[PDB]
């Protein structure tokens, strides 16, 4: 069936796109490194990412939702900053669901550094990029984000600011997220 309000997606109120979409269809992920759900659906979305027009914009943004969670999401942003999100993202994944190289609870920036040093930041440079302002500036965007969103759990899918998925699996999700977008993209041609 098609996707319908209240069953496969949800309508945030007032919602805006995480950044201005400038002839873009956004789609965001909030996700987080320490939801094992994430880690199982990351090689399916980057697939889906992969696949998709050039009027999609998809963007991680972390899930701040206070506890282990946060600094995971900080993890992500000085990651991000320091260019090695991409490259480190499944790696972070698998170190917290699969090797247990990296703990959840009690993770600091030295466990961090320790494990983007492997991907050649200088480990000064992570933890200064850790505790630093354009992190804790996107760490705020990215929270605030999540407030205006409203999420339950992760992975959450979100459509221009607008439309939160509520799917039952990931290709679920991922149909949704098509059905969304090609509405967006329809949409744009009045």
């Amino acid at each position: 069936h098609l996707p319908v309000v209240g069953e496969d997606y949800v309508e945030i109120p007032d919602g805006r796109p995480f950044a201005p979409l400038a002839g873009k269809i956004e789609v965001v992920e909030i996700f987080g490194y320490t939801c094992p759900h994430c880690a199982h659906f990351d090689s399916k979305l980057q697939a889906w990412g992969a696949r998709q027009a050039k009027d999609v914009r998809f963007t991680l943004v972390p899930a701040v939702f206070g506890g282990v969670w946060d600094p995971f999401a900080r993890a992500y942003l000085a990651a991000d900053v320091l260019g090695v999100a991409k490259r480190s993202h499944t790696a972070m994944f698998e170190a917290i669901h699969e090797k247990g190289s990296v703990p959840i609870q009690n993770v600091g920036p030295d466990e961090l550094a320790v494990f983007y040093a492997g991907y050649g930041v200088q480990p000064d440079r992570f933890v200064a990029t850790f505790n630093g302002p354009e992190v804790e500036k996107r760490f705020q965007a990215a929270r605030a984000y999540a407030l205006k969103v409203r999420p339950v759990g992760t992975p959450t899918i979100v459509v221009n600011g607008r439309y939160m998925v509520t799917g039952h699996d990931f290709e679920d999700t991922l149909r949704i997220t098509d059905y969304l977008v090609s509405r967006e993209r329809a949409a744009s041609h009045g």
